[PDB]
């Protein structure tokens, strides 16, 4: 019997839909499989420990834990209550600052076994920059945009906004490279509306990035795997105005869905995940495919896209959980084989 | 006083160099203005703090070690034993266990002020098919490479081989993607070599780059800053073969150094670094430059390459670790000004 920890809440405010998230996997663990214990994180970064989770929680209240296993960090995620180490601990919050890659980086150099994606993947994903040069350089087709940092805007400000004008139609976003779902983006439809935008953003982060605006349908893929993964069939998120409603299988044409299941893959592969990403597109009326973005950590409740997404293809709430700690042994079992390997020819 | 510590030591291969650098850092830490307590990770793991360092380390013995304080992760890593927070953590290692970046998050959950590379950066960095697009994006030159999985290699090795012979000229260097320096590299002449170091590789890593290697001068540059970094003019190892004297600047024409100071800017921002960055190029007989890497952690004793580097543009050893002390302390203090102002809407 394997020991599991699931780690959530978080100091951003994302407290609750973690909360909620936990909840949903915590019920959808079968227990004579799975030893588990939680860990949650307040909004304090107060760390609180509940062992051996043993029944339905029929509540999210439940989980505002009051009280901790008293233990240090470091104790409370290098064994389980069962006193072995976790075969696999679920980060399913962001970084204390929203950030992602943070906790993954902590499990590391804790050595302990984690879901998900790592250090590189998780941080690529959650700096849009980043991503999109990724995704460029995989061949991914993308909406134009331009990017800088606040030092670059500083000094070429006429030239930056000749840049727009040249090569961006309005509207277009002026979004933060570096937060996930948050402020600082504003849609403009004009140079004044950009200007207004751009300042709005740099007090939030350093870098920017600006991108053409599109009518088009939300949809989403989910991959799971770490060296050979798969793609679902896309899923839709119907909305009449864009500023979960979801539609599954997405109502799009075979060789459509088949070539974003492909990009699914190559979005995955661009930005190095392990485990899972959900990968988001635009499509236009007339079936353009632009990536979005990937989301190296997506909803994830049983009503969820991701986890809906799986049922469809046959896979279950509970088989897609037990199929993600397996990954997650597996990728930890071959970083430290592959550890074994190198200090070998070293030695 | 401010309060500082250094990390160091550390189950990496690496351990040793680590040891040293933690004591040239140390003897350029001037006592009377910092408090500074520092911590040794064990090859087995394990971190042992010792407080106080209050005079100079004329020998690795007079450092405890693996008999410091054991010392359990916790919010405590912020504090200092003078019972003030630490105003700057060197992270004097690599990754422990994984890639680098990984103490840097350790870092960033506990709100521990640190020097250098962010997550990001130190991560991207240890990854040089992530550091390649990145710096193709940016528009740095690079020498031409090919890059794959495994799993592509497994299902797609004609191809492969194919894309080689026609876009790289031989030789080409067969690199693991991930891990710096280390096992697995093969210099190959031909295509049953290369399916060879290929083949080698792949028992160390899952991602490989191809490169076309080339005849050149290595040439290095340090940057230091975060939003307003500034490069040094570059500098070389003194050697009359390319297949530890340095000289500083480098014997390059005036209009070469300058591009190449410009060009580790770049590099900087491509990687989005924090603190520092030693930007490593090729340069060629006809002064063609090639960015061959960013190193988010360079050799950092007194005599190499990154601090003498800054030697010649008048900023001395301690001066160095001081600007880099405060550099964490504005960055971290812009972190902490920027999380407010996200999580007041
Ligand atoms: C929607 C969130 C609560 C945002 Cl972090 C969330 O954590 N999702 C999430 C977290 C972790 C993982 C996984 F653990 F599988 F890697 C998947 C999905
Ligand atoms: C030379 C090493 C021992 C290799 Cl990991 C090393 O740690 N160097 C190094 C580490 C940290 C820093 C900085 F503190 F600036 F981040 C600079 C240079």
């Amino acid at each position: 019997k394997e020991n599991i920890c699931i780690v959530f809440g978080g100091k951003s405010a994302e407290h609750e839909v973690s909360i909620l998230t936990a909840q949903n996997v915590l019920n959808a663990i079968d227990k004579d499989k799975y030893h588990v214990d939680i860990i949650y994180i307040t909004n304090d970064g107060d760390w609180r420990k509940q062992n051996n989770i043993t029944a339905e929680i029929k509540s999210t209240d439940e989980l505002h834990l009051e009280n901790g296993e008293a233990l240090e960090i470091s104790q409370l995620l290098k064994e389980s209550s069962s006193g072995q180490p976790y075969d696999a601990v679920f980060p399913l919050l962001h970084g204390p600052n929203g950030e992602d890659g943070t906790i993954q980086g902590l499990f590391e150099v804790l050595d302990v076994p984690y879901v998900g994606n790592g250090v590189l993947s998780a941080a690529s994903s959650m700096d849009k920059l980043v991503m999109k040069q990724l995704f460029e350089h995989r061949g991914l087709p993308q909406l134009p945009y331009i990017s800088f940092l606040r030092s670059e805007y500083e000094k070429y400000e006429h030239n930056i906004l000749k840049l727009v004008n040249d090569k961006l139609n309005y509207p277009v976003f002026v979004k933060p490279a570096n937060l996930g779902s948050s402020v600082g983006i504003s849609k403009c439809n004009n140079e004044a509306e950009l200007k207004e935008g751009i300042k709005e953003a740099f007090q939030f982060d350093r870098k920017l990035v600006i991108e053409q605006g599109v009518n088009a349908r939300e949809i989403e893929v989910a991959v799971l795997g770490n060296d050979y993964p798969e793609a679902t069939w896309p899923g839709e998120v119907v909305k009449d105005v864009a500023f979960v409603q979801l539609q599954i299988p997405a109502d799009l044409d075979e060789d459509v869905q088949l070539t974003l299941r492909n990009m699914a893959l190559e979005a995955f592969k661009a930005t190095d995940c392990s485990g899972l990403v959900r990968a988001d597109f635009f499509v236009t009326e007339d079936n353009q495919i632009y990536i979005n973005e990937t989301n190296a950590m997506p909803g994830f409740t049983a009503f969820s896209m991701y986890p809906k997404l799986w049922e469809n293809m046959g896979l279950s709430y509970p088989e897609l959980i037990t199929k993600l700690i397996e990954l997650a042994k597996e990728r930890h079992q071959d970083k430290q084989k592959n550890k074994y390997k190198i200090d070998r020819s070293h030695h």
